[PDB]
């Protein structure tokens, strides 16, 4: 992930949120990620997570059960919904 | 609860989703709900909740961290949103 930058700075990729969201209702139905067929839609970013060489960062995705809509939210501030 | 009946039917109050909604979201914050000044919107009965008298009836309040969307819910159905 560290080689996906923009004029240096170095960004989360914006399917980075689609894959985070579909690994996160694949454990929410209780099936591997893999085997799950997703549609999402109506996709937004709103911010954009700030990678770093050498460091770790951490980001709760959230998964609305019933409907669908799901959070990337990386504290209080929303990188991502749909 | 059981004292609000419509013609024979035992049924949850409307108004009964709103205080579920409002004392999950106090927990979110950590406050306490009466001290939390709410204000729902567009809150549907998606179904009716037939609470059974002598028993024990269980939901499953959801609130989305920032947006704030609600969900009162029991197993798979779907009971109120907002
Ligand atoms: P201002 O114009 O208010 O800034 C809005 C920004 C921060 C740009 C926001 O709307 C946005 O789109 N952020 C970047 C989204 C993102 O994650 N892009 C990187 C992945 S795609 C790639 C080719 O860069
Ligand atoms: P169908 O046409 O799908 O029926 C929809 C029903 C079952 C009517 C559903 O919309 C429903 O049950 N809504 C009522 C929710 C409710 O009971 N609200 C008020 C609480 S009881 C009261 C006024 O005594």
């Amino acid at each position: 992930l560290l080689e996906h930058a923009v004029d240096g700075r170095m960004l989360f990729p914006a399917t980075g949120t689609l894959v985070l969201a579909w690994k996160t209702l694949a454990k929410l139905k209780g099936v591997e990620f893999e085997q799950l067929g997703v549609q999402m839609t109506n996709v937004q970013i709103h911010q954009a997570l700030f990678l770093n060489p050498g460091g770790k960062t951490t980001v709760s995705v959230s998964v609305m059960p019933i409907t669908g809509e799901f959070q990337v939210r990386d504290g209080e501030s929303l990188i991502s919904s749909g």
